[PDB]
């Protein structure tokens, strides 16, 4: 058996590590699927995209095309259905008839062998007409063939008679195909829409509480649950949900000492009160867990948990699993970090003692958490625990579950963040924090966009409580609108932490990328209702954002974005399409001054003709434009950002 | 199982068609494995390629390194022994004494728990020690281990005993390499030297003939092969040999109809006389081709004959096998073509009909010619034959005769050379002679150095029967001289067709690349004494060209190439590495005017430093200068085309 198939086709993408691990799709999501494609000699070829669902039915007729003139590169617009694994091929062949067509062109009205290229084409129809299933388009061809084979009519009307429309079109949906050769299949998982689409708003529910009470509990946290609802969020963040450890605790604003009251950092996981099954007591018991899941589901909120696979000293695995840690000559064992950063109130999990028994543990906790409504897990500093291990853990729930998502917070170099996407990741933190200039920008999403996004989903919070950029500490509450329209526009998965709305920007010291003050370290209370009375938020934009997204596919996509070009550093501008939607964004990303540019729109990537000109609405505003090949611009920092207009 | 080990290791190269197809080398040549190689956490790894011969035995420890900052690619150049079917994997692992001498490096001096850190680098060492096959290596360990575990000794002293250069050798040979995780093993297909090192000469051998007996015999053209062997050249290509056709035989210059005693293209193969298993009857015998193959042997040339698969309408297989060709309605063969060019004397053949039966006669054709001494064959237009028609026939001869070179004549676009090349053909013709300009030659010649070179040997013919190019046209004897000297130093095998020396240069017509009563459709006798005499050739300067190759392992390479920056872009500088032999040649790519200019040399790219200043000898005139960072050079066409040179 030959490597190489009678018609080549070669280097079918996507393909994630040569064939060993599936690209990735959502249902409804759209993609290109590529192959190089190719003959021996002069004749004509054709391809198209086989796509097979997970019990093995074939998908619609999906002709390629070359998609370069003399580069042999073919590809067509696939669209996956519904969740499961899938699997493609691509199917090369012979084109006889648009070659025999090319000939004709030429021969007949040059008075060349007509008779002999005339019957060539008959007999070419005829085995066409062979294969048509459909009885009156088979007729249709057959009579194609009838009008080929008859020396009473002109040659010009005789090859005139195989060129008619209603032609074109059997032909176009049932093409005589020689030697028909396919690809190897390829493997294509398909998961729910929340996987590639959703808003994120990550809160501690700690600091939700009562006069009181001042730490609040599920109960009374639940009570912010209608707020976050209605600025349209669809996934809920939690921080870890269990016991504190007490033992090296960290103080306010990550002092190494903690004194009274101090409530510590959840990521110090475990006591003697329970373990990552367990819930911190002063959140209340696991019915008032459930009753915030229920909550929140009623608001049309899913819950997603922090997972960290790590431990503090007082965690119950210290003593009941000893071989779970690194431990130094001393027996003592060093605490964890990851440098610069020192995390001297936890220890690390060492994976190497007992593998079988961490993964069976971990995925004996996953599936706790899942009975109780949790279908969401973000997973903590995946890139300091071993990557075959997640990707054994992630293959053993989904295998079991595979509407679960697993969100990567793998902060680190591309390889890292790359192969942990790969091995089964259903998002991925991102760079985003720290791409801010235009060419920032448009390069990385150039690159999320395009390659990885076979294996990557990309999910761009604004900030963490880890990531207080620079942008927004020096550029205030315009940068926080522009950062917000930047990730709402940009991925179809976008988030923000607590506070982002408040446009909270202290650092804890200048060079710093932390909050003064860090909620990690002590309980934040927050006066909601007087910042929404005052009018110190944001969240009518973040809302209206989301509503923008919600009502336009185009934002609910990844794979589909243009950028184009403007005359000022300072203005970007961009659009993305689903269908008949178009959506057209530009920002102002300089949160200081004014900014006036010239906007050139590359018109046939929105579907018209450089002559043309089109009405948009701006949806932050409900104005109304008439935008062509060369745009005004018009961007003033704080009465408006940016514009995010749909196409009239 | 998981996709990925313990310590990743990641898209593994070279690789060719995602594993399918093996990577290529010959005897000797050295070149790049490389990987993407990372761990989880923050210490240090290690990796080196494993290379398993024919009969599994591991190569030598070959140790990797990380190629760029921060990008996780690591690589080491790796040595082909023997001929045959090799096999390569990386080796990926934990480098835990790196770690350690990194933290000790600084917690040492700084007093921090330094009889915790040495206590763990000697059970390091330890552990390290125990691999150790060595006696010598393993007590110098133990000693290491000893001086660490010493209370009474200065903490730097015990850290210092640990970092001797002793010690530093031993580790380096023998590393602790923890958690070993390797790839799959990719084939490496290592075949003789003269598959990618040689130098070619295409000539007629019916215009070697006599005063009486004009058409060349091959015991007339023997005695041509003596010059040619004395240019220095180890191959020489025969058109094909067989009887020639005479139903629409050719005239001269390409012309429709034969007339008289014209002797039509050698390609038209087949008569009555016999087919591709035949000799032309002016050719002579059987008996007097063996005569010819062993008098080239005793000259050290090998024959490479032409085989092109295609028939003369005079051909035995017409009749016999009439499904070996594709036939119009009214029984005719449509005579073959390759648009824009017409070969209206042959027709092509039908390989859908009897796939096996053509498979069959090909390889016994081939075996039979091989029977007779013909270890290499020149294959014409492969690119018009399917694709696996070929990867079949090079499988099955390759299976039984390894040392048989395949030469593919595809001058078609870049996916069905390049597809060919990975499929088996042992050397391709190149887009060489389109290539005039330095940025035209920079870029091409990085590209067939780079990647490509991992299943392509390009053999550079300057020219050939059916390209004459412009820049020999008006360029004249210098340009010869140049092209000669590009393609011999640039490529381990280049070539030139029969009149090249005498810079024969006349085209067809204005506007072609075809020459003037071209050699495929007449006798051209040339008179060789005479232009030797009237020094109208220079037949010197190819063969102290061969003779430099022959001398300079550099040019006997492909891989190693660097351009160097010159002030005038008809200026092309570069340079040709291997192990302490270095070639460094200057061209003038304007053959009409004398040109000055200044070289810049990247010493780091030598193996020199910035500031030093190197003696070479340009071999073509045994001149000497002294060299460095920055040089003038002066080259004045007609006589000095070009520097050759060597360092020191
Ligand atoms: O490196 P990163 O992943 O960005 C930081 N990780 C989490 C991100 O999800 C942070 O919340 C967390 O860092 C906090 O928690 C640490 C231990 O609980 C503290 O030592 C540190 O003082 C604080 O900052 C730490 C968890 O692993
Ligand atoms: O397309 P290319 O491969 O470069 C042309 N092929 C050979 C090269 O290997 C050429 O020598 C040869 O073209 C000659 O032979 C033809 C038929 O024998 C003639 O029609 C043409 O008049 C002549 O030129 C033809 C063979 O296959």
């Amino acid at each position: 058996p030959t490597v190489v198939g009678r018609i080549p086709v070669l280097d079918v993408r996507p393909v994630v590590q040569r064939g060993r691990r599936p690209a990735k799709a959502v249902t409804g999501e759209s993609f290109e699927v590529s192959a190089t494609v190719f003959r021996e000699g002069h004749d004509a070829v054709g391809a198209n995209v086989v796509l097979r669902d997970p019990r093995g039915r074939p998908g619609p007729w999906t002709p390629m095309r070359e998609l370069a003139p003399g580069t042999d590169r073919w590809g067509a617009t696939v669209t996956a259905g519904e969740t499961g694994t899938w699997s493609y091929t691509v199917e090369a062949w012979g084109d006889p008839v648009t070659t025999w067509r090319h000939h004709a062109r030429i021969k007949i009205p040059a008075g060349l062998d007509t008779d002999l290229v005339l019957e060539e084409g008959a007999r070419l129809y005829e085995r066409a007409a062979a294969d048509v299933p459909g009885r009156e388009d088979r007729r249709e061809l057959l009579a194609a063939v009838d009008a080929l084979r008859d020396e009473s009519r002109p040659a010009a009307s005789r090859l005139a008679a195989a060129l008619t429309p209603q032609v074109d079109a059997v032909l176009a949906r049932h093409p005589l195909r020689d030697l028909v050769t396919s690809s190897d299949p390829l493997p294509l998982l398909v998961e729910r829409e929340r996987a590639l689409y959703g808003a994120w708003y990550e809160f501690f529910p700690r600091s939700e509480g009562t006069p009181h009470t001042p730490h609040g509990t599920f109960r009374t946290a639940a009570r912010r649950l209608p707020a976050i609802a209605a600025m349209g969020f669809d996934v809920v963040y939690l921080p870890p949900i269990h016991p504190i450890g007490t033992t090296h605790r960290k103080g306010r604003n990550n002092t190494l000492s903690a004194t009274g009251d101090d409530v510590g950092s959840p990521w110090a996981i475990g006591s003697p009160e329970g373990g990552h099954d367990s819930i911190h007591p002063a959140l209340g018991t696991l019915d008032d867990f459930d009753h915030f899941v229920t909550e929140a589901g009623k608001l049309g909120l899913e819950i997603a948990l922090d997972f960290a696979l790590q431990c503090s000293p007082d965690h119950p695995w210290v003593h009941k699993h000893p071989e779970w840690f690194h431990h130094r000559p001393d027996g003592t064992i060093a605490h964890a970090e990851n440098p610069p950063k020192k995390y001297q109130d936890i220890y690390p999990i060492a994976f190497d003692a007992d593998p079988d028994g961490l993964a069976t543990e971990t995925v004996r906790i996953l599936r706790h958490w899942m009975d109780h409504g949790v279908r969401i897990f973000r997973v903590d500093n995946p890139h300091t625990k071993p990557v075959a291990f997640w990707e054994r853990v992630i293959a053993d729930i989904n295998g079991t579950d595979p509407d679960v998502i697993f969100l990567a917070e793998a902060f680190t170099r591309p390889a890292m963040m790359a192969t942990l996407a790969q091995i089964g990741f259903q998002q991925s933190y991102t760079y985003f924090t720290w791409r801010n200039t235009k060419q920032e920008l448009t390069e990385y999403l150039t690159e999320l966009s395009g390659e990885a996004a076979s294996y990557m989903r990309p999910n761009f919070f604004a900030n963490t409580p880890d990531i207080l950029h620079a942008y927004l500490q020096h550029g205030g509450r315009p940068a926080f609108e522009v950062r917000a329209v930047l990730a709402a526009t940009l991925s179809p998965t976008w988030g923000i932490y607590s506070g982002y709305e408040l446009c909270e920007n202290t650092p804890l010291r200048e060079g710093s990328e932390e909050y003064l003050d860090s909620e990690k370290y002590q309980l934040k209370p927050r006066d909601w209702t007087r910042a929404a009375r005052e009018g110190t938020t944001i969240a009518p934009l973040v809302t209206r954002l989301n509503t923008i997204r919600r009502e336009n596919p185009a934002l609910r996509q990844l794979r589909d974005l243009h950028f184009h070009p403007t005359d000022k550093e300072e203005v970007i501008a961009y659009s993305k399409r689903q269908g008949s939607n178009t959506v057209l964004v530009v920002v102002n990303l300089d949160p200081r001054h004014t900014q006036e540019a010239t906007v050139s729109l590359d018109m046939p990537q929105l579907g018209l003709d450089w002559h043309e000109s089109v009405p948009v609405r701006d949806e932050l505003t409900g104005e109304t434009y008439h935008w062509g090949r060369a745009n005004y611009v018009r961007l003033e920092p704080g009465r408006t950002p940016a514009h995010v207009c749909t196409v009239l």
